[PDB]
């Protein structure tokens, strides 16, 4: 029974509004409603992973896992698995895997992490999941951001806070965030951004929503424009979306966007807003395929509708050779040309390099860099070809060429990283002088680039 290559993953985010959910919830692991939805001929084809993130969930772990089991069994009468359940408050994760995964599946991790402080911690922060499949690292957030339309910088520092202090995947990538630690990391949730456009336009945008004419609403959708500055979700990608605004709805129907200020919202509008995101962020040239994004029609026990969003993904096996893991394949080696490294820093350390990745033994740092004055008052520090050659534990090009190495860029004073990024060996020739590159983000900010060139040689 072969080890697959593709996985499709189901990811769903849901706001339930502290209610319980109806008797009939399929639609949503169905794909069905507006938006990009899921083909007719798929229904009983299941997913391999569901991930399901919820808001104000008001149900226990054991009452949400019976009807999420129950739900699926209906659709696919398939029975799945439990990989990771994690409740912060009212925000929750569920992961489910079809059995036939429960032996490809290891390495589970589960965190949260609060934001705010005094006034505003209490009730927001995210909630996540880490396991490898086979040799595939995978990572899920779900966040439940800062209400409030006026508050979109404060979603933006959540997130930050977010990425920053979740600890998942594997704690030896000490130079890295969650955006850097997963072959493919999923991130959803009420992330709460809202459509800015004035309150007394309420009624032109309901309209507009009625038109299903969403371009003049998303052009004011506050999480495409602050991802359009580079304030939030840096290199994280999104389908486009084509459902109508999830929040804010009269219960019981979908008929009314209920946006109109009243003291149960703390005198606050709510004007309709895409406030359920699915974002995603792979390695650079692994397959990912957002193959569905959308909202049901027919779940209203909430004032958010849920959003589904579904997934073709690469994944590779637990790779065994006659050599590594264990040892090393002198038949295999990663050598970096006419490397430099780009920062914003005003900082004037010397600088060196870690190249970490799962192919390596261990970790690898460099010698310091040379420093120069870049014209533009940058600093770019110059490797040229003094960088270290690496050895990786399998030469074979099968596995070397779906490989990827971190690269973080640290003080020779203070250790710490500058800068973090991932260099794909998916390359088009071997024992070829290629140009690499990847910017360098520290805490998800972008702090400079890594450029240069590989020649990579494999066991062909
Ligand atoms: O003790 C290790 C471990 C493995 N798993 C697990 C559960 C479900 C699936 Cl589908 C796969 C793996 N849980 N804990
Ligand atoms: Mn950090």
């Amino acid at each position: 029974q072969p080890e697959p290559d593709m996985i499709t993953i189901f990811i769903g985010t849901w706001n339930m509004g502290n209610a319980p959910p109806p008797k009939k919830i399929t639609s949503w692991f169905l794909s069905k409603g507006q938006g990009k939805t899921r083909d007719d001929s798929a229904d009983y084809i299941p997913h391999d992973i569901y991930v399901i993130g919820t808001q104000e969930d008001p149900l226990s772990e054991k009452e949400w896992l019976e009807i999420l089991k129950h739900s699926l069994q209906e659709i696919t009468s398939v029975t799945f698995k439990t990989v990771a359940i994690h409740t912060l408050w009212n925000i929750r994760i569920v992961v489910l895997a079809k059995p036939e995964h429960e032996n490809r599946i290891s390495h589970i991790c589960t965190d949260n992490v609060k934001t705010g402080i005094a006034n505003t911690l209490g009730n927001k922060g995210a909630v996540g999941v880490s396991f490898m499949f086979n040799g595939t690292s995978l990572g899920f957030v779900n966040s439940h951001l800062t209400s409030g339309s006026e508050k979109k910088l404060r979603r933006n520092q959540n997130y930050m806070n977010i990425l920053r202090f979740l600890a998942l995947g594997d704690k030896k990538l000490s130079p890295f965030n969650i955006t850097h630690r997963f072959t493919h990391l999923f991130w959803f949730g009420d992330l709460n951004y809202r459509v800015d456009l004035p309150t007394w336009e309420a009624e032109t945008i309901i309209q507009k929503i009625k038109q299903q004419q969403y371009a003049d609403l998303l052009s004011h959708d506050q999480l495409l424009t602050e991802r359009r500055e580079q304030k939030v979700f840096l290199h994280f990608e999104e389908e486009e979306i084509t459902f109508a605004p999830t929040y804010r709805f009269e219960r019981l129907t979908r008929d009314k966007y209920a946006y109109t200020k009243q003291k149960a919202t703390g005198m606050k509008y709510n004007l309709p807003s895409w406030c359920d995101r699915v974002l995603w962020k792979s390695y650079p040239l692994v397959h990912v395929v957002c193959q569905s994004y959308g909202s049901t029609s027919d779940i209203m026990t909430s004032d958010h509708s849920p959003v589904f969003a579904t997934f073709e993904a690469g994944v590779t096996s637990q790779f065994v050779s006659k050599n590594g893991p264990g040892t090393v394949d002198s038949q295999g080696q990663i050598e970096f040309l006419r490397c430099y490294a780009t920062l914003k820093t005003k900082s004037q350390t010397k600088f060196y390099l870690e190249f970490h990745s799962s192919c390596l033994e261990s970790f690898v740092k460099s010698q310091e860099g040379e420093n120069e004055e870049g014209s533009e008052g940058e600093l770019v520090v110059k490797f040229g070809e003094t960088l270290p050659k690496l050895k990786p534990i399998i030469s074979d090009p099968e596995y070397l060429l779906d490989q990827h190495i971190l690269i973080s860029i640290k003080s020779s004073d203070s250790d710490e990283s500058y800068g973090e990024g991932c260099i794909a060996l998916r390359l088009e020739a071997t024992e070829t002088q290629l140009p690499i590159y990847t910017p360098l983000t520290h805490h998800g900010e972008l702090t400079g680039h890594f450029q240069g060139e590989i020649k990579l040689q494999t066991s062909q």
